[PDB]
């Protein structure tokens, strides 16, 4: 069973303690943090960590292909550990944070409309943008 | 209100040529790429350059007059801010863009959002296909 720092070294990345920290945070997160939120969380644990380190680390993870970058039109470049299974995204517009979902209801529905117009579905991009409901 | 009139309101400098491109873009309910715009532009006025078509398309986007969609097949496609909301299905083989609106989907999107504690105010749905 592969962890992310374990999965980094596999692709010849120079890890340090600071990067393992940053790797553990990202791994542990299900909200797909941007660079800035990883920083705040990381610095909370290792105060020596710079924004410089976190940006480079992320960009280097991205070159290793061990994370997925997402540019949603919320207001943030969101990052996650490559998902073992596909899912879609819902974005809180108030806080910019991200919620993953797999509705196979929707998957099937998308699968069927491809057909209705004469198509086998090969890919899709599905993004939802919500505001929090009042109570 | 035509496209060019709409552009001249925005304080955009128009010319004969920028007005052809404007009308071509306007009448097109397909989802033309810039090269499509160009090829159609020249047939109507042969002294329209590619430079001119690039500039003009850029400025129509800035003015809010048109929308650009960067689809995953790698072609940027354009439309006139069609007044209807609709989603997209892209034939990867031909670049044919088939538009749709499926109130099943539109409501099942609502449900998903409400179950996670959200009211749905926007989305983006794009489908990618190969003939069956
Ligand atoms: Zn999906
Ligand atoms: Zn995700
Ligand atoms: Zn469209
Ligand atoms: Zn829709």
């Amino acid at each position: 069973a592969k962890t992310l720092e374990e999965l980094a070294t596999e692709r010849g990345m120079r890890m340090t303690e600071q990067r393992r920290v940053i790797a553990r945070i990202l791994e542990d997160s299900e909200d797909h943090p941007d660079v800035e939120e990883l920083y705040r969380r990381s610095v909370k644990v290792d105060a020596k960590i710079s924004i410089s380190t976190v940006y480079r680390t992320v960009k280097l993870f991205e070159d290793a292909g061990i994370i997925a970058r997402h540019d949603f039109r919320d207001g943030r470049s969101r990052y996650e550990t490559v998902p073992e299974e596909h899912h879609d995204h819902l974005i809180d517009l108030k806080t910019g944070t991200v919620i993953e979902f797999r509705s196979p209801e929707i998957e099937a529905l998308q699968e069927r409309i491809a057909r209705e117009h004469g198509f086998r579905l090969v890919d899709h991009r599905l993004e939802l943008y919500g505001v929090p409901l009042k109570k």
